[PDB]
């Protein structure tokens, strides 16, 4: 001991070398200084009382980090003060834990004992058992017995056999539970705890860690719950794997399922823009690559692969894993081995076999400030999933441009419902109207029913990434009774323009006359609209009654017609123009400008504007649009150029289920986008857009 | 020649050493690279057509910068291609200018010819005459005569004798006009043009540059239009002065009025927080210290003073003046001479004599991210002035916390009314309700009448800056008929708390029963309120009918009473709690939460929330509050501490016109703030809270029990 996340050899290597690596030394010294200050407050182990973000919650969190850190520092420095603090913390836990029942401030989640929910209990164990592992050397036999029988064994029992609803779950909560119990099993030498963690309570392998590895990740290493929870689950995945590798290397855990864990780490990195994870499904926007789960996971993967491109990410994180694996990273960075990380367009299959929809990431441009389009054609993602099939996000110039709200939650803010998911997470954040995708009859996809949503996935029709253009196309046939919709999203390189442009074609067909809404949640300040708004008569009323509409204020409506319209806004030093036209037999076409904040008496929702394109009493519609970054605004030097859109108009024609979009540019040139929806590479297609016949081969064509 | 902003000697210094200073060299090379690219597009001088931010507007701007830069680069490098380009641009202007009438896209401002307003014409001349000065010795006599008779003399005539309404004005537009004409006078050796620029068209000194130096700055160097226009006017002030110094050093222009110009530059720096200028009066929020006016002015002042604390600011600007003076800054930074700039609390008198109210800046705490409170007890500031007597702003943690809207304007965005002040600048941005100060009967100070406002200023009652606390107190007796109000604002160092706290006491007396509103414009997301909001029933109506109220939506009302209430919000990693109580005989007290955006069909206004404290049917009220930064939120490591306010309550008692505020803290200690409003430092005062007697000496006392 230790022999889990760090080994005895690791400790020796760290002790001998840690001062020599600037990046490692900075991290350790900062952690040491913070722990010393925490130690000066004495041993503080309060009775559990508060919900998430409350004092006892955050104190017990400080304690588990201190236990792990004190354990580590005792091994590295030899200083008995760290042994004592970790020992006395654990002994205080050992005396208190057996008398604990359910937390008095529980909610709907499986309750903990130290914490309001059992998830945090598992995190406490994952950390605290590492501290214990590193502290065994300086403990008396009587102390080990008090500690094991007092906290660790009772906790491992509580989180496993006493919690089958969590321990057998194929979900990030299950991952945390099996890692906590599994790591405890390895340290305490309890074979039963290890086996049930790997193969489930009944040992058949229907649940447990191995099932999670086979079910929760696609072959590409995409985690079904989404980037934010991929990040979170990555810790118990990679740490339990580490514990398995150091104790039972014969299991070859990092080779399992064609190196799935290695792929999971790379994919986590790939699910970010400018260092922040795509906020799809339940997610917070301030979560980025320096999160500790990815810091530790990167170090482990670098140690295995020697991929010097991971060092670029390591520098961007500005943090180092205080482990043997982290030592290797620090050493490599110091030697100048860093190579740039390759951010590229990727298609990420969803579902165990990668055939249950997909997440598309389209990247175009050089450097950090490139353009990134995300097409969310994924399966539901269970309880944290949003009702937003075929949703999209746009990033450009280091900014979110076309946005996803993420979750309604204030992390560890007790006054905000114990930092837990707020009432508005379900009533607003998950709802279709809160996203950039089709809403039919003011009802969410699958009528907001998670059970129904879990049974279906979008059909990916095409993915293409080239120098000329990029494309994702998908079909959603199951979101509504008697409704089918198809969406194709393109990034187009037009040599005469400063930046790539987005082209969006969303086709909908309905058995009955319906209302079709298509929102665009934008970031920035409106410059102007091409259309005329109706006077709002000095009142804003709630937009609609249900399914998220009750959270929006109607600021203006504006009637629109056959001709394309335009909204232009500014964000930082760049302008963005949204040119849009909808082909439909219905004349009932309006643009609704809305603002977030209705039915929000607790001030839980952010300020947010949205442009919603509405078609009423229609059985069919083609929502076509162009999103164009353009121009330069410099408030420092007080200059501007290219502030007007270069798109004169957008036109759309459909013939025999095939679409042609013509983007007329102000310089007299045009861009023609054609979609056949036929996968056959060699098949020829023809469409008559009034005058001029458009002819092409394949699923798609783009001609400037 | 050159002998204006740069001299022959400056050019010699630059030529000999510019490559030796990394940042100066990088700046020069970037300018060189950018000009080479601009030159490859040829000489492009379009017939004037567009308004602010439009193509012809921005093209003529690119041209004046190109003329100046080409002139400079010709001097430093000796490369003839730069002289040729500057010459060809100027000859193209010389051909076009004589036939130009008023700009076709003018507005209410005095029109230009190249530009929609004459202001930009003056800027064009200021820049272009420098380029000409730098190439004149390399031109044939015929080329000089063509350029001078074709553009420079006609433009100088247009901006001076043909434009008395601007040239003789004591206003930043006047400063730009006299600088442009005066600099032209020096370059062309035209004594008349210099004389009228210094002394006004009639040469009597009733208007002109010297008059502007006397009137527009207070003795402390505070420019009356406010920080945003201070930095703007700083360029023609410092550059015309530089021209005066290089041509007529006997005038001792940088010594004038106890070094008023040097003081103006320091004061400009002092009017910023985290590098951005306080957005009081007409102002844009993205304007900061790297603005070229301050870059050039700083270099000039460093050259004169050798003040090494300016080198700290120079590094923070990340931009250097490509002049002889900027070379000296570059050399000094390179030699490791930088000393930290002394950001300090200051009282800045307003008016030519410093007696017309004051702007207070209070700073407390260590580092760049300290707390700064601004108390706006200033005179009107003419046309750009806002109707916001006794307004305040708060900064903390590198952020604006309690905010001023600035102006409704989108700089050089042609689709936003040619980048000009929008209709909502007058109807929203200038109005009292748009600010953190007292509004009586939903009317703006001076009933929003600039003529009336121009006649009055607040009376400064006290200013104190210590390590224990900071205080400003002022009286406004003229904003409304039959109303007087007094505001005292404090920053208090409480050793037991992690951050200083703001204490605010605003007293109002009215002859007739009135409505008193006090807004607080905050930056961040509400966590929770102590009060209970009334159901808004899924509708937000416009808050009021007039004077800015027509631009606010009412989101919620909540009743309040005798006991103090609390609002807590989060911004980045810190929480902020506003504890507030209002002492008044009236029981008609409410809090209003409002949002900006009513009567804004053009989407000209930003999203913004406000907490408004309202008292109805009152003749007297004391609005008391505490603003407390606290706690830590870390979204990366996922930790929070200290998220609850440490203020248990705030109480206020008044006796014989003297105020006592008691801030009860959760640790059982309390802060007692006492105000006598008597400037006699030795006068003893007594107030009875209930049976507890508070005793102190002087205008104010702050004691932590
Ligand atoms: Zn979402
Ligand atoms: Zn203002």
């Amino acid at each position: 001991h230790p022999n889990l996340i760090v080994t005895e050899q690791d400790v020796a290597n760290i002790a001998a070398s840690w001062e020599s690596y600037d990046a490692y030394a900075e991290q350790l010294n900062a952690d040491k200084t913070n722990l010393d200050a925490f130690m000066a407050e004495g041993v503080v182990v309060p009775m559990p009382k508060d919900a998430g973000g409350g004092y006892t919650h955050e104190q017990h969190k400080r304690n588990y980090k201190a236990i792990r850190n004190a354990g580590f520092l005792y091994q590295v420095t030899g200083d008995e003060k760290y042994l004592t603090f970790a020992k006395d913390l654990l002994l205080a836990y050992a005396k208190m834990y057996p008398s604990l029942g359910e937390h008095p401030n529980r909610k709907e989640q499986s309750p903990g004992r130290l914490f309001w929910q059992s998830l945090n209990e598992a995190v406490w164990l994952v950390y605290s058992i590492q501290g214990y592992d590193a502290i065994i050397d300086g403990l008396a036999a009587e102390e080990k017995q008090e500690i094991e029988s007092g906290v660790f064994l009772p906790m491992a029992k509580f989180l496993s056999v006493e919690s089958p609803e969590t321990f057998n779950k194929i979900h990030n909560l299950g991952t945390w539970a099996v890692a906590a119990v599994g790591m405890t099993g390895y340290v305490l030498g309890n074979d039963e705890l290890v086996e049930i963690s790997l193969m489930g309570l009944d040992k058949t392998g229907k649940a447990g860690f191995m099932k999670q590895l086979d079910k929760l990740f696609s072959p590409d290493g995409y985690y079904t719950e989404g980037p934010y929870y991929q990040r979170y689950a990555l810790m118990p995945f990679i740490w339990f794997a580490k514990a398995i590798e150091t104790n039972e290397p014969e299991r070859k855990i990092f080779e399992y399922r064609n190196n799935i864990l290695l792929k999971a780490v790379y994919t986590t990195i790939d699910l970010s823009y400018a260092g922040y994870f795509f906020p799809i499904n339940d997610a917070l926007k301030d979560k980025g690559i320096d999160t500790v789960e990815l810091v530790h996971a990167l170090a482990i993967v670098y140690s295995i692969t020697g991929d010097n491109t991971l060092l670029d990410i390591a520098q961007e994180q500005g943090r180092i894993s205080l482990t043997g694996d982290g030592l290797k990273v620090a050493k490599a960075v110091g030697e100048g081995l860093t190579q740039p990380y390759n951010y590229r367009s990727i298609l990420l299959g969803d579902g165990a076999d990668g055939d249950q929809g997909a997440l598309s990431i389209h990247r175009l441009g050089e450097g950090h400030n490139h353009m990134a389009l995300v097409a969310k054609n994924t399966s539901q993602g269970m309880g944290h999933g949003h009702f937003d099939k075929l949703n999209w996000l746009l990033y450009d110039n280091g900014n979110e441009i076309v946005t996803d709200y993420g979750a309604a939650r204030y992390l560890n803010v007790e006054a905000k419902y114990g930092g837990h998911y707020l009432a508005e997470n379900n009533t607003w954040a998950k709802q279709t109207i809160a996203h950039n995708t089709l809403v039919v009859n003011e009802q969410s996809h699958f009528y907001g029913d998670v059970t129904t949503a879990d049974l279906h996935h979008p059909e990916v029709l095409s993915f293409y990434s080239g120098e000329d253009y990029q494309l994702s196309s998908a079909k959603e046939a199951n979101a509504y009774d008697g409704v089918e919709f198809v969406r194709s999203m393109l990034l187009v390189n037009v040599p005469s323009l400063e930046h790539p442009i987005v082209v969006d074609v969303l086709n909908v067909s309905a058995d009955k006359a319906s209302t079709f809404d298509l929102p665009l949640y934008f970031n920035g300040q409106i410059i102007d609209f091409s259309f005329k708004v109706k006077d709002n008569k000095n009142v804003m009323k709630m937009l609609g009654k249900r399914n998220g509409y009750q959270h929006l204020w109607l600021r203006n409506t504006a009637p629109v017609g056959d001709a394309s319209e335009r909204a232009t806004w500014i964000l930082d030093d760049r302008f963005y123009s949204y040119a849009f036209v909808t082909s439909t037999p219905s004349k009932k076409q309006n643009v609704l400008i809305a603002e977030l904040g209705a039915n929000d008496p607790n001030y839980n929702l952010r300020q947010q504007q949205v442009l919603i394109r509405r078609v009423e009493k229609a059985k069919q519609a083609s929502f076509v649009s162009v999103l164009e970054p353009h121009g330069k605004y410099d408030g420092s030097l007080e200059t501007t150029s290219g502030a007007y859109s270069n798109v004169k108009s957008v036109k759309h024609v459909s013939e025999n289920g095939k679409d042609v979009v013509v983007v007329d540019l102000k310089d007299g040139s045009n861009v023609v986008v054609a979609l056949s929806y036929n996968a056959n590479s060699e098949q020829v297609h023809k469409v008559n857009a009034g005058e001029e016949a458009i002819e092409w081969k394949g699923f798609s064509s783009v001609v400037v």
